[PDB]
């Protein structure tokens, strides 16, 4: 599926998301929409094997398994594939240990790039929140 900027906000926060580590709500829709556009099935290869998976595009390496990237140790203990579902949960909840293991959202290349110290909020403004 293919979330609304709005809509995705809302499932994110019923979720846990919201200020999760401190990191505001925004700052994951932001994230999401530059890294998937808001699109839960959306994936990408990079040339290591690792591929990238859904919403929050985890990688493969280290946070699922998905059969075909030899390196992999699953910390996220889930397959990769469960990524892409039309329900976040899985992401969500593995996006959380992505961003407590150490780096932040520095850990996503693009919230970095084109998210970090942008004024986030305007992602979520017009929500019902």
């Amino acid at each position: 599926k293919v979330f609304g900027r709005c809509e995705l906000a809302a499932a994110m926060k019923r979720h846990g998301l919201d200020n999760y580590r401190g990191y505001s709500l925004g700052n994951w829709v932001c994230a999401a929409k530059f890294e998937s556009n808001f699109n839960t099935q959306a994936t990408n290869r990079n040339t290591d094997g690792s591929t990238d998976y859904g919403i929050l595009q985890i990688n493969s390496r280290w946070w699922c398994n998905d059969g075909r990237t030899p390196g992999s140790r699953n910390l996220c203990n889930i397959p990769c594939s469960a990524l892409l579902s039309s329900d976040i949960t899985a992401s969500v909840n593995c996006a959380k240990k992505i961003v407590s293991d150490g780096n932040g959202m520095n850990a996503w290349v693009a919230w970095r790039n084109r998210c970090k110290g942008t004024d986030v909020q305007a992602w979520i403004r017009g929500c019902r929140l």
